[PDB]
C-alpha cells in the first residue's frame, strides 16, 4: 500500500514573527527551501472572517476522472451540474460518507490518502469527482475581507483586510525592464497534479474552512530529477509535450518518485493554515473533503 512521505516543516510563528510575511518566509527559507513546501500556523487568535458573497456564489466545477491516465462515446462521460457553495457541500459530504460508509469527519486522513492513490492507478474501478478549481476572486470576492467598498467590513475585521497575510496584500509585481488570488472549492479526491508556477514563482495558499488539503512537495534542487522521472514514466503520447501542457496531466504517485531517488514531503493543511511553495518546488495534492482554499503567486 501507499507509504506516506515524510512530513514537511510546520512553523508556529509568534506574534512578533507573524508581523511580516516576506520577512518570516525569508527567515525560514534555509529549511523550507530544502523541502519545497512548508506549513505555517498563524497565532491562535488570528481568525479572519469568511468574506465571499455566499448568497450568489455559483459555479460549475470541472469533472476529474482519477484513473484517466491509467485508462489510456468517450467525451460524454458525465453530466455537468451547476452548484452553490451549499449544494456543492451537500454533494461532497454525501459522496464521501457514501464512499467510506462512515461520517465524513471520522474517515482517517491516511485512509483517504491510501484510497486516492489506489484509485488513480485502478483499472477495475472508475471514480469520478468534481472540483471547483481556479475560480477568480473577482467573481464573488476574496475569502479575505478587502477594503474595496464592495462588501461591508466590520471594525474587528479591518485588521484582516490590512494584514500582510491577507493574500490580496501579497506583492505580485515582478521586477523587469518591460494578478489576484484564485479560489478552490474542494471535495474528497479532487486533486491537482504535479506542477511548478509560472516564472518559478513562490505561491502561498490559505485554507479558509473545511476538511484538510493533502499536499506533496519536492525541493527545487530535485526539480530536474522529477522531470527526468516524468519523461521516463509518463505516457509516451504526452512525452514530447511542452511543460505548460504536460503539467495538465502530470499525475504521479509520490512513492514512484521516492523509489527513483526524488525527495518528497507531505502535509495535511488544515483549516486556518497556510502552505508556502518555494521557487521551482514541484507540488501536487488532493482534498480530504468539502473545503475552501485561496491561493496566489507572489514575489520577493
Ligand atoms: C491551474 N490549477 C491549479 C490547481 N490547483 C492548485 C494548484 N497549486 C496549488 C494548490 C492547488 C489546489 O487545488 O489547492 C488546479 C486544479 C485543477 C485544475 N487546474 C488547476
Ligand atoms: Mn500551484
Amino acid at each position: 500500500e501507499f507509504v506516506p512521505p515524510p512530513e514537511c516543516p510546520v512553523f508556529e510563528p509568534s506574534w512578533e514573527e507573524f508581523t511580516d510575511p516576506l520577512s518570516f518566509i525569508g527567515r525560514i527559507r534555509p529549511l523550507a527551501e530544502k523541502t519545497g513546501i512548508c506549513k505555517i500556523r498563524p497565532p491562535k487568535d488570528w481568525q479572519p472572517p469568511f468574506a465571499c458573497e455566499v448568497k450568489s456564489f455559483r459555479f460549475t466545477p470541472r469533472v476529474q476522472r482519477l484513473n484517466e491516465l491509467e485508462a489510456m462515446a468517450f467525451g460524454f462521460e458525465q453530466a455537468v451540474r451547476e452548484y452553490t457553495l451549499q449544494s456543492f457541500g451537500e454533494m461532497a459530504d454525501n459522496f464521501k460518507s457514501d464512499y467510506f460508509n462512515m461520517p465524513v469527519h471520522m474517515v482517517p486522513t491516511e485512509l483517504v490518502e491510501k484510497e486516492f492513490w489506489r484509485l488513480v492507478s485502478s483499472i477495475e474501478e472508475d471514480v469520478i469527482v468534481e472540483y471547483g478549481a481556479d475560480i477568480s476572486s473577482k467573481d464573488f470576492g476574496s475569502g479575505f475581507p478587502v477594503k474595496d467598498g464592495r462588501r461591508k467590513i466590520l471594525p474587528e475585521e479591518e485588521e484582516y483586510a490590512l494584514s500582510g497575510w491577507n493574500l490580496n496584500n501579497m506583492p505580485v509585481l515582478e521586477q523587469s525592464v518591460l494578478k489576484v488570488p484564485w479560489l478552490y472549492v474542494g471535495m474528497c479526491f479532487s486533486s491537482f497534479c504535479w506542477h511548478i508556477e509560472d516564472h518559478w514563482s513562490y505561491s502561498i495558499n490559505y485554507l479558509h474552512w473545511g476538511e484538510p488539503k493533502t499536499w506533496y512537495g519536492v525541493p527545487s534542487h530535485a526539480a530536474e530529477q522529477l522531470e527526468e522521472v516524468m519523461r521516463e514514466l509518463a505516457p509516451e503520447l504526452f512525452e514530447s509535450q511542452p511543460d505548460l501542457l504536460h503539467q495538465l496531466v502530470t499525475i504521479m504517485n509520490p512513492n514512484v518518485l521516492m523509489e527513483h531517488g526524488v525527495p518528497v514531503y507531505r502535509t495535511n493543511q488544515c483549516a486556518g493554515e497556510f502552505v508556502v511553495t518555494f521557487p521551482r518546488a514541484y507540488h501536487s495534492g488532493f482534498n480530504q473533503g468539502y473545503n475552501f482554499a485561496e491561493a496566489v503567486n507572489f514575489c520577493t
